[PDB]
């Protein structure tokens, strides 16, 4: 048993739920909660934009000091950081972004990241300003992740239709 609320269930694993993933990280407090980043950790727009704007930009402090480190990320790839007063870590995973060119194949492995961890607070891969098809990264979410993952979503008129579409 957790404390996530008013989710509906779509598979044995993962459930959905029209939510502002800030909202939902700052009620619940997961154990994890999944950024959807890009390979710098430049959280600008979307829900890293949203994310760190709600930690007060301390999440980007910390991540610049992580790539003056380590370099970039791959694009399918993670890293965990601090979740700051969000959450306890926050995963950051880059899918591929198709505004940039990027391979689609790759977000069943930005997905695999989440296997990693039992229990998540997640967006919807590629989907936003990513420019994916959402119903398309639901669907490589339900096939490829088996762990607990909990997907908030922000555009209501979009969960409607992730929902309805559903196989
Ligand atoms: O595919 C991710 C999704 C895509 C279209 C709704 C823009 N973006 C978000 N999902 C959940 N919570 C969010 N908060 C801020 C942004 C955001
Ligand atoms: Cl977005």
């Amino acid at each position: 048993v957790n404390s996530f609320s008013g989710y509906l269930k779509l598979t044995d694993n993962v459930y959905i739920k029209n939510a502002d993933i800030v909202e939902e990280a700052k009620k619940v407090k997961p154990t994890v909660v999944v950024n959807a980043a890009n390979v710098y950790l430049k959280h600008g727009g979307g829900v890293a934009g949203a994310l760190n704007k709600a930690t007060n930009n301390a999440m980007q402090v910390e991540s610049d000091d992580y790539i003056a480190t380590n370099g970039p990320l791959k694009v399918g790839g993670s890293c965990v950081l601090s979740g700051h007063n969000l959450a306890k870590h926050c995963l950051h995973v880059v899918g591929p972004n198709v505004n940039k060119g990027e391979d689609i194949q790759l977000l069943k492995s930005a997905y695999e990241n989440f296997n990693q961890h039992e229990v998540l607070l997640a967006p919807l891969l590629s989907a936003g300003i990513f420019g994916a098809d959402p119903i398309h990264s639901l669907r490589v979410c339900v096939d490829t992740v088996r762990t607990n993952v909990y997907l908030a979503v922000f555009d209501k008129n979009l969960y409607d239709k992730l929902v309805s579409s559903f196989l």
